[PDB]
C-alpha cells in the first residue's frame, strides 16, 4: 500500500526534475548569451577639435566595428574634474564604423585663450574618449 | 524514492555542464582570436608634401604588411591643436604595402608663407602619422 | 557538409567551407567548425 | 505514509537552507568588508635626518591621509642587511596625517664618518620607508 | 522509509567529498610545487671564444647557482638566423656553479676572415646565451 504512494512520489519528483530542466536550460542560455554579448567592447577616438566663436566642434572617428551613438559632450577643467559647459545633445548622433561625424558641445560656454581644457565625449553604451587642446 | 530524484538532478547538472562547456569553448575561441588579431599594429610614414596654389598634396608610403585605407587629412596649426582645413575624403584610398599613394587635403584652405603647419593623415583603423612643413 | 568527415585522434584533416562566398581583402572574418556532438572551435584570419 | 515523512524532510531542508543563508550572509559580509578595509595602502616618506653625538633623529611626514604609529627604527649596514643598532621604541609615536614628528633610534650606536648607513622606520601596520645618509 | 534513503545518500555524499578532498590536496600540492620549481631562473654568460684552424672553442661561465648542462652550439649568419654549422654534441657537458668549461662547436665548418658570425650555446632546459666575434 505504501508502494503506490512511493510510485506517485517518484513520478512527482521526475516531473519536478523535468520542470527544473526546462527552466535551467532557458536561464543558462539567456544569461550566458547576455554575458557573452556584454563581453564585447566599444572603442572610440577623437581626431581633432575646432573652436568657432563660442561653439566647439569635435570630429569623432569610429575605429570599432559596431555602430556608435554619441549622447553627451563636456568641457572639463584641468585637474579638478569640474564641468564648465555640457549636457544632453538635442538628438543622439549615430556614427557608422569606418566613418566620421561632427559633434557640437551643447549650449554656449566661454573660453580663455591659452588655458587648459579637456574635451570629452561619451557613448550611449558608456564608452569614454577624451583629449586636450589649447583654446585660441 | 529520493534516489530517483537525485539521479535526475545529477543528469540535469551533467547536461548543464555540457552546455556551459560548449558555450565556453565558443566564446574563448572568439575572444582569444579577436584579441590576437587586434594585437597587430600598423605604421605609416609620409615621404614629402607639395603645394599647388591652395591644394596640398601628400605622398604616403605604407611600410606595413597589410593594406591600409586613408580616411581623412588635416592641416593643423602649431601648438594649438586646432584644424584650419580638412575632413572626410570623398572616397577612401587604399594603399598597397610596398607602394606609395598621393592624397589631397579635402576642400580649399589658404596658407601663409613661412608659417608653421602640421599635415596629418589618419587611417580607417585609427593609425596616425604626421609631420611638419614650411609653406612657400 | 555534403558528407561528414571523420577525424581520427592524433591526426589531421582538411575541411572546405560549403558553397562559394566572396570575400574582401583586409576584412575581418571568423572561421568556425562544429562537430557532430556539438563541440565548437574557431579562429580568425585576414583574407588576402 | 511516506508522504508525511517526505513533507517533514522538505520542511527540515528548508530550515537548513534558511540557516545556511543566515550564516552565508554574515560571513560574506565580514570577510568581504575585512578584505576591502585591508586593501587600503599606507605611504610614508622621511624628510631629513640629523646626528647629535651618538643619537640619530629622523623626521617622518605622512603624505597619506590615515593615522600612523611609528614602532621601530634601525640603522642598516650597506648591502648586507645586517642591523647595527635598533629595536622597539619605548612608546609608539602617533604621527597625524599632514604633520611631522621626531623619531630617535632606540639605544646608542657609534658611527664612522664618511661611511654608508641606511636609516629605516617601520609602521605598526608594517609599512616600510627608508633612505640613506652620510654620517658626519 | 525515505529517511533511511536520505541518510544513506548523505553518507555517500560525505564519502565522495572526502575522496574529492584527498585528490584536491594531492593535486594542488604537486601541481603547485611543480609550477613553483619551474618558476626558477637560469642564467649563463660566455667569456671569450677562440678559433683553431676550423674548430671553434667557446668558454662558458656559470653565473648561476645550479648545475647546467650544455647540449648544442651553433654559428648563425647575420640578419638571417640561418645556421652554418652546429648540432647535437656527442655527449652533453655539465658546468658546475661558479666554474668554467670549454665547449667546441660540433662538426667542422669553414669561416671567412673578417666576416660576421654569431656564436650561440643552448642549455638542456632551453636557456639561451650568445655573443659575437670577428673571424681571424
Amino acid at each position: 500500500e505504501p508502494i503506490v504512494a512511493a510510485v506517485l512520489l517518484i513520478v512527482v519528483a521526475v516531473i519536478g526534475a523535468v520542470l527544473v530542466y526546462l527552466w535551467f536550460s532557458g536561464y543558462v542560455t539567456r544569461a550566458t548569451s547576455q554575458a557573452e554579448q556584454l563581453s564585447a567592447a566599444e572603442q572610440l577616438k577623437i581626431e581633432a577639435v575646432s573652436k568657432t566663436g563660442t561653439t566647439v566642434s569635435v570630429n569623432v572617428r569610429n575605429v570599432g566595428e559596431v555602430p556608435v551613438k554619441i549622447a553627451s559632450a563636456y568641457v572639463l577643467n584641468a585637474t579638478t574634474l569640474t564641468m564648465i559647459c555640457g549636457g544632453s545633445l538635442t538628438s543622439p548622433q549615430q556614427i557608422d564604423p569606418g566613418t566620421i561625424q561632427t559633434i557640437n558641445v551643447p549650449g554656449t560656454c566661454n573660453l580663455i585663450a591659452g588655458a587648459r581644457y579637456i574635451v570629452k565625449v561619451v557613448t550611449a553604451r558608456g564608452t569614454e574618449a577624451a583629449a586636450t587642446f589649447i583654446s585660441p
